[PDB]
């Protein structure tokens, strides 16, 4: 009856879930399995992965606008303030796509599963309180600067991906073991300020208690390492032993225990979670076996239906072709459950595909050429001339600088460059014969090479059309692309190839743990906008201050300058100066914001991002 | 005959070599085994370990002398130049102790073993060329500044210790696998200077090729991270993406691959060498079995001689007592070789020793007290009052600063401090009754506590004798010791105890890999003296230069200021300024010295020192 195909559609959903590591917890009906295949297709999810990009992009356009060519305070125009209809209009279109998504994700699962899963409760309460905020931002007037719904926008990014859920749970089970050091770092920082204030009371860095605390917090990351030593080391030579002992205990040892203790528990709890992701793979092969053995209602499956199921599944070609021969390889056997999971080990075989070389209408001139050009020396001799073009730019660049920069001689550089553009033209025209245009475009290193020979050919005739011999600007862009062209020797050489190829593999694991950085920037910038928006005005400074250096571009006026001021605080150089500005301009209690940013960004996250990659880099050798 | 005791003295030397991991490769005679026990005793080797400290200490006294209270150039006196007899006289006494050491180490081993061992050849040629240099430094006159024998002085430190030999071999088998990145870091640094010079040619950091190279080398370690961005980011907002991409590739990723690749091969080759050190331990038990089984000339040993051999060996008490009962535990058994190495597994048992509490002549008042004081709460309530004394200093220190620092009120702090000195007096006088003076001095935490109660008692009556109520200076040293006293809560608390106790265990492994830092400082300081000795003279500066900041104390005039200028270069903050000074003062070719110092100190050594400790810290949990 109708139980034949219903067992089949119960089997296609399980084996496709067995590929992409999703939990087998559904409300399996006839109609829902039509809905399930459409939601996890690459046409519906590529709009959900597109609209999350749009709402985070909407911070570039809102009323503290960032569409200005500069970012100074001394000279910048007014940014184009948009009319306040179109700002909030594109928000509500991108919220009525998540209003469909929560209803689909909730209908496909049980209501009992809904009440136990705390993400979907959090996906609910965030969606409602944003919808109340969209009313009140329209209802009174479009003049409220404080937009609370802008803070909740990274929650839609964390809800989508299934690995940023895992590593956020993973950080929570490592911070309780941090407290044996975070207490130990506090007593070390608190004893040295009282011991520091008594020694130099018989320099202006220690004439106060909150200054001497904030001057040893800066020394803890060595951001002012000679400057805090000088007026006490010049007085007596033995006072340098106070600051030598402090940086050895605190900066070199205690700050590095905070890295190693957090990571060694981060490695333990993560591998337990990634072990769970492998468990759902073997359950999908297991759950497919139960319904297909129930098609009879020995202990096995009839191979006649097994042609039909792997025909319908979404896969590659050779992954489908090897499976379709092996199900044809048997007759009337009853494929057991261990034999069923003997079958699906094919999915971990990396495959290679290449196109055949092209012949011509003639024999003898054809065969003599591809014996030479395919020997991987023709793109080795092309590497040497790429170095020959690069040194001529360097020879040009060290003789003009001894003269005024008005470029007395440009003709010599032009008549050597145009020869090399003819040379780069011959590499494209010859190799397309040696491999065929479908084969020459198949290798991705030649796509990077073949594209740049086109743009150099376009630009060289362009400057020769106007100037038969902006002309300094036109020959400037020509030489920049040649230095960009020199990157081709990185995949070509033998030792540089494997270090490039492994990092290209780790981009499929950078997608998860790099996505948290977008969450941490987005929270601190909007809070950073709503605290220091217009607190810097520019209307003879001391030589070390925020004003003597021309640091006016590191404001917090708009979302594009907030993501650069927060960048120069992640690298921890010279952040004694921002604590001098944003204390003198916006009160002494602003230092809790920057100290919290130094704890989240440059201590916890950056080390745990690089330890996660550079372990997985060397593990893959 | 005389073969009885000769087999015995052949057995004492092997089992003592089985304890301290020395190779069983000797010229075993009758007379040499008298010499061998004296050379590896703790009375001869504690002079060899003392005279190596002396020659490195002699750099503090030689003719660029470092006996000056300050280290400026603006104001310092002439250092006391010693008469040139006594400088070179103490050197030759410390060279005629190594002239005995090479002859003893060579006579005890074979001449065939001498020719194959390259350390003893290096110990020879260094010893001779220093002896020629001691003549020529005396023979013409004591006026040659260049002392080549001062460079060779760390070789006597590397020759003595048997683990700095191992890790120096270990670094050599990791640098060949560095070259896949050191080439990759060079092309990345060389492409960005030509691409950088063309973009800003349509700021003064890029108007030259050697300046733009040395300005991106500084950016590679983020020592000038906002300062190099400013004049191009204020011009146009999109130019910040040039410096964001550069620090992500180079500073955060490529500089960290240089740490992880070197360490992951440093971990591999070191554990192979430490495995070899365990191999000599089981050979010493094996080589002792062969001679004692040859005392018969079943398959075993007679236990009658085995009382005599472990009686003569140098060991501890319980390590000797447990062995002396087990050899007495058997009768006429023939102890086999596996039974012989069944015996010597006792040497890996950490032992505890404690002294009994002391009673008095009376029963009832005695028993009521030690039920209370030994409950580890009496030194918990002592921790709270130590926090109560510390907060009163903090309450004092935040109210004087709002006034002028002439200390209007000191009487209030004095009449609370003297109460706490009586309180700290009662902790010593009561606990010495509760445990006995031999037991109270047995625990090392009470030695640190009991000593500071004496010095506070000495100082408190001292300021009260002169001043019945320098007096600000006398009450200053009193409050400093109280903050020093607060360190006692670190071993007392539960979570802080295990993090303190493990690092105290790692000092017996810090002795090896920390000794290389003394070699790297000693080479670069003497070279640093002989290149920039008197090249800084002080006779309105730009606001960012070496002269506006008062950096005059970071000279290279003497060996004590060289070890501080090299310290502020190991921490890599503000070393753009030294490259501005020591290029403008001593030629542009001095930058090879500082760049080589940044490669050896703050890239290779510091990371490999901390990765070696903080792995072994967390491995011991
Ligand atoms: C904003 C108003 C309230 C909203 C707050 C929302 C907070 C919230 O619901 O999370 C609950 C879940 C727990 O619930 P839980 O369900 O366990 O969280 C994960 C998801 O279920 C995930 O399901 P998939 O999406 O299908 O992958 C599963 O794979 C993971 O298991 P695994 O580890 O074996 O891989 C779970 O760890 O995770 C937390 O425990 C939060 C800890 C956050 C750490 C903070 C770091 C500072
Ligand atoms: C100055 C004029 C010339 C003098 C130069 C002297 C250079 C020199 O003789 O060393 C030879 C030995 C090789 O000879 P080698 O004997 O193998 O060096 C070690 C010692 O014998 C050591 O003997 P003990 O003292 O009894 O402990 C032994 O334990 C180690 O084995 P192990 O690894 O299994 O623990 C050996 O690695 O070690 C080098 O291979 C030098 C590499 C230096 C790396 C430089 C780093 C940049």
């Amino acid at each position: 009856a109708a139980r034949w195909d219903l067992c089949i559609d119960q089997a296609v959903v399980f084996i496709e879930d067995a590929i992409q590591y999703r939990s087998i917890n559904h409300r399996v009906d006839a109609s829902s399995m039509w809905l399930y295949r459409r939601y996890y297709s690459n046409v519906c999810q590529r709009t959900l992965s597109f609209t999350i990009f749009l709402i985070l992009f909407l911070a570039f356009i809102e009323t503290p606008s960032s569409l200005t060519s500069t970012a100074d305070v001394r000279y910048r125009a007014a940014p184009w303030e948009p009319p306040c209809g179109l700002t909030e209009s594109v928000e509500v279109l991108c919220l009525l796509v998540f209003a469909a998504d929560l209803s689909v994700k909730g209908y496909l699962f049980g209501w009992a599963h809904f009440q136990k899963n705390l993400w979907l409760l959090g996906y609910l309460v965030v969606l409602v309180v944003s919808l109340v905020d969209w009313t009140v931002s329209l209802s009174l007037v479009c003049h409220e600067p404080l937009r609370i719904r802008r803070l909740l926008r990274p929650f839609f990014l964390l809800q989508n991906s299934s690995m940023m859920k895992k590593t956020l749970k993973c950080i929570r089970w490592s911070l309780p073991e941090m407290a044996s050091v975070g207490l130990l770092l506090a007593i070390h920082l608190c004893l040295f300020t009282m011991f520091g204030m008594l020694l130099f009371a018989g320099l202006t860095y220690f004439q106060n208690l909150p200054e001497s605390l904030t001057s040893l917090l800066v020394l803890l990351t060595t951001a002012n390492n000679p400057d805090v030593m000088i007026p006490a080391y010049s007085k007596n030579r033995a006072y340098a032993i106070f600051f030598i002992v402090f940086t050895v205990i605190g900066s070199l040892f205690l700050m590095n225990l905070l890295t190693a203790i957090i990571y060694s528990q981060f490695r333990g709890y993560l591998m337990k979670s990634l072990q769970t992701s492998l468990f759902r793979r073997r359950l999908g092969t297991r759950a497919a076996f139960e319904v297909l053995s129930s098609m009879v209602g020995a202990v096995g499956v009839k191979p006649q239906n097994l042609l039909q199921v792997l025909q319908k599944v979404q896969l590659d070609s050779s992954h489908k072709q090897a499976m379709m021969e092996k199900v044809r390889s048997y007759g009337s056997v009853l494929l057991s459950a261990e034999e069923f999971q003997k079958l699906f080990n094919e999915l971990d075989r990396s495959v290679v595909k290449e196109h055949p070389p092209r012949p011509e209408y003639q024999s003898p001139f054809l065969q003599s050429a591809q014996f030479l050009f395919g020997h991987y020396y023709f793109d080795y001799l092309g590497n040497l001339i790429a170095l020959a073009n690069l040194v001529s730019i360097c020879v040009f660049l060290v003789l003009d600088a001894d003269v005024l920069p008005a470029e007395r001689d440009d003709f010599i550089l032009g008549i050597l460059n145009c020869v090399f553009i003819v040379y780069y033209l011959l590499e494209m025209l010859l190799k397309v014969f040696a491999l065929g245009l479908r084969g020459y475009l198949s290798y991705p290193s030649n796509v990077f090479d073949g594209l740049l020979t086109v743009v150099l050919l376009v630009l060289e005739i362009s400057t020769l059309a106007v100037y038969r011999l902006s002309l300094w600007d036109m020959t400037r862009m020509l030489n920049m692309l040649i230095v960009f062209r020199f990157l081709r020797i990185i995949p070509s050489m033998k030792p540089m190839a494997v270090v490039a190829s492994t990092v290209l593999g780790l981009v499929q694991n950078m997608r998860a743990f790099g996505g948290i950085l977008v969450v941490v920037y987005y929270v601190f910038a909007i809070i950073g906008i709503n605290l220091f928006r217009g607190v810097i005005v520019a209307l003879s400074a001391p030589c070390g201050s925020f004003e003597q250096l021309e640091y006016w571009a590191n404001n917090f006026d708009d979302f594009a300058a907030a993501l650069v001021t927060l960048w120069n605080l992640m690298v921890v150089n010279n952040w004694q100066v921002f604590l001098d500005a944003y204390r003198r301009y916006s009160g002494p209690w602003s230092k809790i914001y920057f100290v919290l940013w130094w704890l989240v960004s440059s201590v916890i996250w950056v080390n745990l991002f690089l330890a996660l990659i550079l372990e997985n880099f060397l593990h893959k050798w």
